[PDB]
C-alpha cells in the first residue's frame, strides 16, 4: 500500500539514519557502524543466537537502495539491530547502555515523523 | 507467511504482555493501561497529534481475538504506544519516564524471543 505520505516519511526516516550516523552521536553508536564481526571478536556463538544480523551500514545500503517501502520497515530494521545487542549481551554490558542512549535518539525523532 | 514458529513466538508475545499487565510494573505502566482519554485529560489536541491510538488493554483485546499473525504486528503495536507518548508529550514529562522503563521492559524481553 504505496501511500503518498510513504515517500515524505522516508526522508524523516533517512534523515534520522543520517542523525544516527554522525559525530553527535559517535561516542555511543560506533558500535553499530557496521556489521558485527563475530569472529573477530572471539563471539562464537553470535551467529547461533542472533539469527537476523543488522547494523546502521546494511540499514544505509538499504535506504540507498530504495529497498525500504514504508517508515515501519525501516523503523523494524533499526529496532531489530538493538534487540540483537539486548539479546546477545548481558543487560550490564558497555555495548547495552550505548544501544540504549542510541535507541533513544532514534524512538523519539522517530515520534516525530509527519503524518 | 505463517510460520511454524509463529504461535509458539505468538504465545512469548502473550508473555510479555501479561508481564506487561502485572503489579510487577503498575507503578508505571499504568497510564498505558487503557486508551488515552483525551477530553477527559483536557488534551484536546491530542487526536490531532495521535493519528493511531494504542494502549495495553487494546493490545490485549487484538491478542485475545488472535488479530496479530506474528511477533512483528505485535511488538510495532506496543512500540507505537510509547512513540504516541513520545510524540505527544514533552520529554522531561513524567509520563514519558514512565514510558521509557515499560519499554526497557518490553524491549528487553521481546529480546528473548525464542527463534
Ligand atoms: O552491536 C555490536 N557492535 C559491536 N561493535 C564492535 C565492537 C568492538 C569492536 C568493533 Cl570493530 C566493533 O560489537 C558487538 C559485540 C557484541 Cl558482543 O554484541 C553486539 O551487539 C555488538
Ligand atoms: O499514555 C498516556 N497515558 C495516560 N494515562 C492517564 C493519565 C492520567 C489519568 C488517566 Cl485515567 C490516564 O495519559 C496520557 C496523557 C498524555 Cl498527555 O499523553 C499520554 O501519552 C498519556
Amino acid at each position: 500500500a504505496a501511500h503518498g505520505s510513504n515517500p515524505e516519511q522516508l526522508k524523516h526516516c533517512n534523515g534520522i539514519l543520517k542523525e544516527l550516523l554522525s559525530k553527535k552521536h559517535a561516542a555511543y553508536a560506533w558500535p553499530f557502524y557496521k556489521p558485527v564481526d563475530a569472529s573477530a571478536l572471539g563471539l562464537h556463538d553470535y551467529h547461533d543466537i542472533i539469527k537476523h544480523p543488522m547494523d546502521l551500514s546494511t540499514v544505509k545500503r538499504k535506504m540507498e537502495n530504495r529497498d525500504y517501502r514504508d517508515a515501519q520497515e525501516f523503523a523494524a530494521d533499526v529496532r531489530l539491530m538493538f534487540s540483537n545487542c539486548y539479546k546477545y549481551n548481558p543487560p550490564d554490558h558497555d555495548v547495552v547502555a550505548m544501544a540504549r542512549k542510541l535507541q533513544d535518539v532514534f524512538e523519539f525523532r522517530y515520534a516525530k515523523m509527519p503524518d
